[PDB]
């Protein structure tokens, strides 16, 4: 919509009060002129045909519980964005600002959030499993970093460069989570998973087996469920990085932790400059030292830290 | 684009040459106005941002082999719209002519095709699994029939609801294979599935079990996967439907046939009228039952028909 910026005011999802940037045109629209093409915010209206209608508010105070999903995924897409420009020096996901647009209130009682190759989508959850999928800061990271690895690397969806896929979407989002400095930890999903249990989450980077999933290479999921569990094994990845930025000993391997910042560099150099659409873990283990190496100097304590942590999960 | 509307040629996945409506503008795109507010047809360039980029071609010719799965997904866009207008008055999905965009050539050895919500999806298969999916007619007509439903009844993807959503888009599918008259089957996606294999497909509608699938309601899945058995649950309806349409006599319970034509009406009437998003399979019985009344009468041949076969699948 064409009218004059402003900011509004609301309440998110967990119940905490946040300005939002909107847009006066007759009604208030979440509308963000001031990042890049804008960030535009959409009511699906409990179906799914998408977007839906870009979200108009009569007041620009948006304290409604039906407004609460709405406000978060309009106000953590603005964090993603700032993330990836003053971090990584990235405009927007496809690097020369496209604007970026979410529908919330995806069908009924939908369990899932997911960028679709054009736009984020994200259900309301049923109230037991889930509450509002746009109420975690780092679902939300983590599938707007699908749109960054969609436009970079191109990882397909399947075995494992689609387990890496995700495991980068955990990384991003939890990098965000601590940028943003929201109660952080390496914990997926925690903030909007299971409203009824204290302390549980959908998956662990510091401890993938917590929850089933694989921490170890010879522990990979071989059939063919989810993709040839792309979400599985993704567990592989991420306990590697946690161990980069961490430091630990694993299976008797011990990793000097480097720190997330230089986590955060490493990976987004081997995502958009040596990730290809079919690149294995093998590969990416290649990329990640070589990431390093470019970064830090091939003797330095970040490459050595890089390898460790690969060889701590078996990843040769 | 802003053009004049002509007529290309080409071939398909299959390998069978076909006119189809293009617009010429410097390049000849497939852009075809001549049904509703258009047709269009995007390269995804095997990656999976979408839509990817209209496609031009410099001639207006369109026999390369990675024009083909292009021209399929074009022209059969042309085919299934021009069923609902003509068969059901019903104009493009929304039923007010809605633009129909679809992309092909997405991903990488893809092996699916879908509706996002907002278009069509279609990959190029691996080459043993699949060869491109837009070869199929009733793939196409299965994937547009989801956005029909979309607009009408909403039917959730999950559970119950989810399986009659499916089986809703294998019927339609099904019935715009048999107007096209292009060698019809009450099987699904044999013209594209299995290239090495003569004789099976994806699904049968006529025989559900042949492939694993139930074919009375005693037999449903109830578990998790596949969203509570989406593509497996539909097969009790398929077999209704089939049973409906063609007659026979399944687990000793006999039913007269009225016909493909009829059948499509009793379902067109119940998806866009009696059916809502959480329906089950015992509200689509009750909303089939009243749209044969309301079309035929409640003493005719029609009622006891569906009556019939929704008995003899176990759907009370
Ligand atoms: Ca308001
Ligand atoms: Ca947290
Ligand atoms: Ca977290
Ligand atoms: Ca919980
Ligand atoms: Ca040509
Ligand atoms: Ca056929
Ligand atoms: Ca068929
Ligand atoms: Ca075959
Ligand atoms: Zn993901
Ligand atoms: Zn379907």
């Amino acid at each position: 919509i064409t009218g004059t910026s402003t900011v509004g005011v609301g309440r998110g999802v967990l119940g905490d009060q946040k300005n939002i940037n909107t847009t006066y045109s007759t009604y208030y629209y979440l509308q963000d002129n001031t990042r890049g093409d804008g960030i535009f915010t959409y009511d699906a209206k409990y179906r799914t045909t998408l977007p839906g209608s870009l979200w108009a508010d009569a007041d620009n105070q948006f304290f409604a519980s039906y407004d609460a999903p709405a406000v978060d995924a309009h106000y953590y897409a603005g964090v993603t964005y700032d993330y990836y420009k003053n971090v990584h020096n990235r405009l927007s996901y496809d690097g020369n600002n496209a604007a970026i647009r979410s529908s919330v209130h995806y069908s009924q009682g939908y369990n899932n959030a997911f960028w679709n190759g054009s736009e984020m989508v994200y259900g309301d959850g049923d109230g037991q499993t889930f509450i509002p999928l746009s109420g975690g800061i780092d679902v939300v990271a983590h599938e707007l970093t699908h749109a960054v690895t969609d436009y970079t690397a191109g990882l397909i969806y399947q075995n494992e460069s689609g387990a890496i896929n995700e495991a980068i979407s955990d990384i991003f989002g939890t990098l965000v989570e601590f940028y943003a400095n929201k109660n952080p930890d390496w914990e997926i999903g925690e903030d909007v998973y299971t409203p009824g249990i204290s302390g549980d989450s959908l998956r662990s980077m510091s401890d993938p087996a917590k929850y089933g999933d694989p921490d170890h290479y010879s522990k990979r999921y071989t059939g063919t469920q989810d993709n040839g569990g792309v979400h599985i094994n993704s567990g592989i990845i991420n306990k590697a990085a946690y161990l980069i930025s961490q430091g630990g000993t694993h299976y008797g391997v011990s990793v000097v932790g480097i720190g997330r910042d230089k986590l955060g560099k490493i990976f987004y150099r081997a995502l958009t400059q040596y990730l290809t659409p079919t690149s294995n873990f093998s590969q990416l283990r290649a990329a990640a030292v070589q990431s390093a190496t470019d970064l830090y100097g091939s003797t330095s304590q970040e490459v050595a830290s890089v390898k460790q942590a690969f060889d701590a999960v078996g990843v040769k």
